């Protein structure tokens, strides 16, 4: 059918944090994103008389924001009535980071269509990079537009030799996408041995997604844990990893080549499932110490 | 890098107020937040000889206090040798109130490290939270704890209908954190027109960082004017923040649906400076009521200052 | 009319604020490039007589001038305890005075005394050399001051690189760069200047990336500051290339020739939307400056003994 985003009337549009995180010294409110916080969109809907079945209207997301959770968002996103019956299917675009909606023929059994929704949304991870900032969270929903600055932190430690989040899960087989940073104070060693031990998930070694990048600028460590690995010096085929314990551990030397190192990485990682889907451990041994970050998952 | 607290030695650890205000009644020196007073943290040390690059030691910051001015802290805290060049690396997270400081190899080129620091701190508003009331300054250097009592001041006039403060200023944009109190004497009003006058400084609506919370509880009302904001009551969405005069104004009709009123109200607001003022910074407050216009005006130095006074003929 | 003569200026200071010591001698100092600035007050009384219109200058001398490392605005007021202006003032480059105007504050008031602090700076075209003392001097209505202040702008003319800001301005806060290439005068065959921004972007339209080609190496003014109009201008010899969103600016100083040992003062404009990084890739090594400008907070020393 036809854009109909002008017969689409959306309302009371507003993006809350759930639950909320207060900052200790300022008082407000923020979006801890690695410490179980998402968003929420919101907003009352109402439909024209006009509307019929194949018609179709989006939400657009803007730069900062996007549906889903630490988990990618499904490429199938319904609006649903009060009594689950589907009023439209919509196919989410990440490329766009755009929705397309198709009304059913709902809206030819039904008039006078009013309702409302409740969407779990999150921070565009690649573009709001950086603890304690201000970003605007920007939706259009049919031709209705809202924005709200809502501060992001992910709680990056920057004095940590070792610190490890996840990137993303993957939304079609439920992988745990990891990102650990090495070195980001810029320390010298003459050890440096990177542990993952997986429980309740395997590596894949012939995947080729266990990726070491070479940091060139300290602002390449975005406190997101989703750096542009485009933009990034890739120096994977450089190292060896070795994988052990039916592929639950991988062990790389990351002095390889030199006796001294002040260099820092960036490490990106697939864990896939056993099977319900554990624990993530990482250790760095170096001259002094060993350094762990865990990560721990229900 | 292993922790080094040990190795890294504290001494003459002090806190004290610039400038202060001295009660004239008591002879004590005051901490008043609010009138360009900060406190100055100060302290000698020694490394051992042990210590190298890549160690850690920590500014543990007590419940009271913490690093900054009425201007937030950065999270780049760096020490310094007698060459200019940074010998410890640090890092400070609000959510800790702790400094992580990393020797840069300096440590592996001197021995008989011998050092001093002073460093701008301030109270931590969000607990150090009533007026003419001391609190335990407390800080952890290293190994070395020292505290000290410090009679803290905002001047909150709990019987005013309207007044207001600088809750905080960011320390990325410089943006004034601003706390409007509305009604603490929870007095009945049928007229509620609040309108913020901005000169020196821009609104921006898009952020929707004008914030309307309803205080149920009195306690609610910080002296501080560093409210918790988690445990209060969002309002915002039942009000109309009108906005006029290239975004230097803003107009909030607190009746918007009803005939009567003693609801109280912390509003919250960010106003972002313009790139120059030939006028003092100002932020300006009015209640519009039944009855009488209350006003609250706040006024921050152009930077320098200048005072006069003399006899006003009649 | 003019009523220097009823303006009564007493108590007149210039500190540095804070200052640093000379490592050896144990003097304070103004570390221009290192956050100090200079701190002008004064206690003053008014002539019963002065009306409104009447005025007083505030004159300052060579080495001296208002406002900080941020130009001072034109705008200068003096103010009474309740906060209204008591005289509107008019500050001029040229003749490096502000000009004040009484308001009719003087008409409605008597036995008027008050005070003011004024942040103030060094006229760096003027006051040019590290560790050198230069007077600062002002003339407030009829009252003079003068006190020698030691500054230091921390130009280390044994790097083939290195910059400063000039100035901010005062009404775009633009940070004008000055950054000095090849002051040890070597010879080299690549010579790649790269000016990388953080919380900034060039304007290349503007066309105020200004290279200029040192010809006496006196030119090369510790302040950063240098007087352009003696400069040999060669901006059109080389080409300015711009990318990452007019954050990077990159220039060939080669170009024209295979072997350089010229010598270069570059000045450049940036917009704020803070950190400045410089290279400059030479033959065998690549050099790096950087000026960064976090807020800094309080101080910090420490000495020892070197290493065996």
């Amino acid at each position: 059918g036809t854009n109909v985003n002008d017969k689409v009337h959306f309302s009371n549009i507003d993006i809350a944090i759930d639950k909320g995180h207060v900052n200790q010294t300022t008082g407000k409110t923020e979006f801890w994103a690695t410490s179980s916080d998402v968003l929420k969109l919101k907003a009352n809907y109402t439909i024209d008389d006009s509307v019929k079945e194949g018609d179709t209207f989006t939400f657009k997301y803007g730069q900062y924001f996007r549906p889903g959770s630490v988990r990618l968002p499904s490429q199938t996103q319904n609006l649903y009535n009060a009594q689950g019956n589907i009023i439209a299917k919509g196919i989410y675009d990440s490329t766009t980071n755009t929705t397309t909606y198709t009304f059913t023929n709902y809206v030819d059994q039904y008039t006078n269509v009013r309702g409302s929704f409740e969407q779990v949304a999150f921070a565009k991870r690649k573009n709001a990079t950086t603890d304690k900032t201000a970003y605007k969270m920007e939706v259009t929903l049919g031709n209705d537009t809202y924005s709200e600055e809502i501060i992001v932190d992910y709680g990056n430690k920057k004095a940590q030799p070792l610190i490890s989040s996840t990137n993303y899960i993957n939304n079609e087989d439920l992988s745990r996408n990891m990102t650990a940073y090495v070195n980001q104070p810029k320390n010298t060693y003459t050890k440096q041995t990177f542990v993952t031990n997986l429980t309740g998930y395997k590596f894949n070694p012939n995947a080729k997604n266990f990726k070491i990048y070479e940091v060139t600028d300290q602002n390449q460590f975005v406190d997101s844990f989703t750096p542009d690995t485009s933009k990034l010096k890739d120096v994977t085929d450089q190292f060896d990893v070795i994988y052990s314990n039916d592929n639950k551990t991988a062990t790389v030397d990351l002095m390889k080549g030199q006796t001294s190192s002040n260099k820092q990485y960036i490490i990106q990682q697939v864990a896939y499932p056993d099977n319900t889907d554990g624990k993530i451990d990482y250790t760095l041994d170096t001259d002094k110490t060993k350094y762990s970050w865990s990560n721990s998952y229900s």
